[PDB]
């Protein structure tokens, strides 16, 4: 089997992309965002707390004739950014782009923090990171991904994210009229449950390429690429009047600046990200100062490929018996 869904930016910039998901019988169909930095596939639902509801759509398992509780299962998850959801699990029946799987564990929400609550436009997250870091307990749960892996035609899916428009997610199969030359392959660790993998340095511009190992993770549900401090100090020097600004919370510049391209080693292979792709607009409506795409991963505690990165390739995520991920340009 396979599948392919096409994955739509939330809003102009970016920040995030949404993949209609079919949950249930008859279907109800929730947009999610798809995110291969988490294990959780999670969704506002008629037990979220209404005051935490604000125009996402629900999905209500008492109309699914398919929907069974999970019972004593509950769930709990915090992200990156300080963002949080709870509650109980239901399995139903989970289809993405034609692709189906029967007794997925569907983590409904009874909580949510505000900045779920005020994305009308996600209506939850599917986790594709490895099933070790999914929060249902006392049973731990696989992803959707790992329920459908069996069926696949190969255990694979591709991220092919857009610039300000629309991408795509496969299942099971490698689009090669997708990307453009080859694809290079690059190991995985497993061991923190993310796809972690070690570039092979970078360049800015059109500056000579640095070889330096950069360990990160390939993480869809991150908007922004974190990297060392040296990295960014480096890319941001060649921008006239870009500085890290305490009060916003990182790299900021002239928004009548022309960013220089970010480039990242792949094994012997280079991935470009055009210099537009860093630019995340004014910090607030009607500012002269505009928000870096490129930032400090400096007390994270680790580097992310995050969507500014990864939307500059054709991005395989291979799940054999031994993890790899693929880049490719396109
Ligand atoms: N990967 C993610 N998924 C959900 C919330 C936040 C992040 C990253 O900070």
């Amino acid at each position: 089997s396979t599948g392919s869904a096409t994955t739509t930016p939330i809003d102009s910039l970016d920040d995030a992309y949404i993949t209609p998901v079919q949950i249930g019988t008859p279907a109800q169909t929730l947009n999610l965002d798809f995110d291969t930095g988490s294990s959780d596939l999670w969704v506002f639902s008629s037990e979220t707390t209404a005051s935490e509801v604000d125009g996402q759509t629900i999905y209500t398992p008492s109309k699914s004739t398919t929907a069974k509780l999970l019972s004593g299962a509950t769930w709990s998850i915090s992200y990156g950014d300080g963002s949080s959801s709870s509650g109980d699990v239901y399995t139903d029946t989970v289809s993405v782009g034609g692709l189906t799987v029967t007794g997925q564990a569907v983590e409904s929400a009874k909580k949510v923090s505000s900045s779920f609550t005020e994305d009308s436009t996600i209506d939850g997250l599917l986790g594709l990171a490895f099933s070790t870091l999914n929060t249902v307990s006392p049973t731990q749960q696989k992803t959707f991904f790992d329920n459908a892996k069996a069926s696949l035609d190969s255990p694979v899916f591709t991220a092919d994210l857009g610039y300000h428009a629309p991408g795509t997610y496969n299942f099971g199969f490698i689009d090669t009229t997708a990307y453009t030359g080859s694809i290079t392959y690059t190991a995985v660790s497993t061991k923190q449950g993310f796809w972690e993998w070690t570039s092979t340095g970078y360049a800015v511009g059109s500056g000579t390429f640095k070889s330096t190992s950069i360990d990160g993770i390939a993480d869809t549900g991150t908007t922004l690429l974190y990297l060392p401090a040296t990295v960014v100090s480096a890319y941001w020097a060649q921008v006239s009047g870009a500085k890290s600004s305490s009060s916003v919370g990182g790299y900021v510049f002239p928004c009548s600046a022309t960013l220089p391209s970010f480039t990242f080693g792949v094994g012997s292979a280079r991935i470009v990200i055009p210099g537009d792709y860093i630019d995340f607009g004014p910090i607030s409506t009607g500012s002269s100062s505009c928000f870096g795409g490129i930032q400090s991963s400096a007390g994270i505690g680790i580097n992310i490929f995050g969507d500014v990165a990864l939307k500059a390739a054709f991005v395989v995520f291979n799940g054999a018996t031994t993890p790899t991920l693929g880049f490719a340009s396109k």
